[PDB]
């Protein structure tokens, strides 16, 4: 009986030295992400809408142009909703599908439904167009390194559909894509041919990005079983800061602070967390002031903060993967 699903418990990062940290800082471009990955997603894209289709095509196209061997899968399903049966489509992008273990980065790509109000349209810039663009920029920036994966451990990106409630949050109206995918992964043997392990056993850690892009975010350390990875984000932030590789940033105003949060925040990690998957939930507390208002738009995003977080996340991912 292999103990491979226990490997994630002892897995340690391969820490980058100063020269490598400078290379990563210089290799990501916030203005390219902004133009090429983010702006095309700043559209109405509630489930089933034309915008949902356009967002999905954009995400797939941006991944398909990369050199690394990404395998794209669209996970389409039906669910009951306050408006009757509807269809949803999760996007899964995976390097080394048969690899036993994957580090998983995720966000939701749907935008919350709102009828137009005084000619304003809700585009959910921090929620979660920026997180989607950060995942696309990371895939682009680390492409040469990821190409080398073509430790049975690799990378997977999930863009969930239907994270938002069609009305206000309730247990049955929200998290459509993640409740569906967690149950599908829990009942899918992995690796192929396995007798008793599932794709969830293969998920080393689910790093879920949401509500990112406003000024002064503070991310709490939510869960004890991922606390040592939260500490790694703190260390990376601190070292990039000390190397002068972050912009408009101070340690008193750092993003990863020493403080927990005992309450529950409803998000796409919930169906995974309740099936035993370790989660690092990169959502700030408090939420951006523009949360669920028409002001969650491009104008209210903080460019240098998003840039700093791209650098921290990319370093975290290379260190976890030993790349
Ligand atoms: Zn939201």
């Amino acid at each position: 009986a292999s103990a491979w699903p226990e490997e994630k418990n002892y897995h340690q990062p391969a820490i980058l030295n100063s020269s490598a940290l400078r290379q990563i800082a210089e290799g990501t471009s916030i203005s390219e992400m902004w133009q090429n990955d983010l702006q095309p997603l700043l559209i109405e894209r509630y489930p089933g809408s034309p915008g949902s289709y356009a967002a999905r095509q954009h995400i797939m196209q941006r991944i398909q142009r990369l050199q690394a061997d990404w395998v794209l899968e669209i996970d389409t399903f039906l669910s009951q909703t306050p408006y009757g049966y509807r269809s949803f489509s999760n996007i899964i992008s995976t390097l080394n599908p048969t690899a036993k273990r994957h580090l998983v980065l995720a966000c939701h790509y749907d935008s919350k439904y709102f009828s137009h109000w005084n000619n304003r349209v809700f585009v959910g810039a921090t929620d979660a167009a920026v997180p989607c663009a950060m995942m696309l920029e990371l895939a682009r920036a680390l492409d040469k390194k990821l190409l080398s994966l073509k430790p049975d451990l690799s990378l997977q990106l999930i863009f969930f559909d239907g994270e938002e409630a069609f009305l206000h949050w309730s247990p049955q109206d929200s998290l459509y894509g993640s409740r569906h995918l967690a149950a599908k992964m829990a009942s899918t043997p992995h690796p192929p041919g396995a007798r008793g392990t599932s794709q969830l056993h293969g998920m080393d850690l689910l790093v879920l990005l949401d509500l990112i892009g406003a000024p002064n975010p503070t991310f709490p350390n939510f869960f004890p079983n991922s606390a040592r990875w939260f500490e790694r984000l703190q260390a990376i932030e601190h070292e990039l800061h000390e190397l002068g590789l972050l912009k408009d940033h101070s340690l008193e105003g750092r993003y990863f602070q020493n403080y927990s949060y005992g309450g529950v925040i409803q998000d796409d990690h919930i169906p995974f967390l309740r099936r035993g998957v370790p989660v690092l939930h990169l959502i700030p507390s408090p939420f951006p002031e523009v949360w669920h208002t028409m002001d969650d738009n491009e104008e209210n995003l903080d460019e240098s903060t998003i840039d700093n977080l791209n650098k921290i996340l990319q370093v975290f991912v290379l260190e976890y993967l030993h790349l």
